């Protein structure tokens, strides 16, 4: 590293490899994704850049972007552990209720923060979200969908997770709006509650099968212009809805009641991530000090 000095390889995230690494001059740790071939779009770079200049408590700090060698590298402030471990490692007795609601209510801060300024995360998922030992979680990777539009996969074969997919950009719409940062909020939500992921599909049909079995095959009275949505088919199977009270329990009339308001199938009828902030759910919210093992 020209610059840098490698701790060790994170992971391998969808946009390339992570590594832990210290910049030998600060000194500080930071996290430095490699980004994937042979061009690069200059477009791409400039909106990079514009997101280095969002800064909010929930939101990971981009700190650099550096085009040099012809080679893409994000410089990322650095936090320990992601919810996606957190869940596995409180599996047995649950991440307890305050918790679950400190997170909650942090996210959408996140999120009212990065729809106001009109950017969008796209692919948010438990592995996105980073926490520390201070009891705050931040959002990474904001924006990075929409400066790469969408490329699919990873970009070395890697099986890209649909359970946080918001049912319009299953049914191939090309315009994704601020509300589907906001179902897969709600689908992470309802898995730190039940401790199970909510719509673990195996294929993209299976995804949409799995939200159909739960919330009903949707129709035009719940969602106006469901059946003109590029792959909307005639032929999908009618299940009926099932209630939310058997979908996240035990959670209590508030929680479910907000729930229900972000698994709206209308992304228009779906809460706002500052509607939501609002909601009864939230009125004793407290900010818990989490058990992380490092
Ligand atoms: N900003 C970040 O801090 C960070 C960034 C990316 N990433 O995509 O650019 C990834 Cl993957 C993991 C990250 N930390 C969480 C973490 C740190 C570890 F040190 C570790 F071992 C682990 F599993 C998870």
């Amino acid at each position: 590293m020209e610059n840098f000095q490698k701790v060790e390889k994170i992971g391998e995230g969808t946009y390339g490899v992570v590594y832990k690494a210290r910049n030998k001059l600060t000194g500080e740790v930071v996290a430095l994704k490699k980004i994937r071939t042979e061009g690069v779009p200059s477009t791409a770079i400039r909106e990079i850049s514009l997101l280095k200049e969002l800064n909010h408590p929930n939101i990971v700090k981009l700190l650099d972007v550096i085009h040099t060698e012809n080679k893409l590298y994000l410089v990322f402030e650095f936090l320990h552990q992601d919810l996606k471990k957190f869940m596995d490692a409180s599996a047995l007795t649950g991440i307890p209720l305050p918790l679950i609601k400190s997170y909650l209510f942090q996210l959408l801060q996140g999120l009212a923060f990065c729809h106001s300024h009109r950017v969008l995360h796209r692919d948010l998922k438990p592995q996105n979200l980073l926490i520390n030992t201070e009891g705050a979680i931040k959002l990474a990777d904001f924006g990075l969908a929409r400066a790469f539009g969408v490329p699919v996969r990873t970009y070395t074969h890697e099986v890209v997770t649909l359970w946080y997919r918001a049912p319009e950009i299953l049914l191939g719409c090309k315009y994704y709006s601020t509300a589907v940062d906001i179902w897969s909020l709600g689908c992470i939500f309802a898995e730190m509650v039940t401790r199970r992921a909510l719509f673990p599909g195996d294929s993209e049909i299976d995804q949409l099968f799995r939200i159909f079995r739960t919330l009903g095959t949707p129709d035009e009275v719940v969602w106006p212009g469901v059946t003109s949505m590029p792959d909307y088919k005639p032929s999908f199977p009618k299940w009926a809805r099932q209630d939310f009270s058997k979908v996240v329990p035990p959670l209590d009339e508030d929680g479910r009641s907000l729930l229900s308001q972000m698994l709206h199938y209308d992304p228009n009828k779906r809460i706002s991530a500052k509607a939501a902030l609002a909601h009864p759910f939230f009125q004793d919210v407290t900010k818990p000090v989490p058990h992380l093992r490092l």
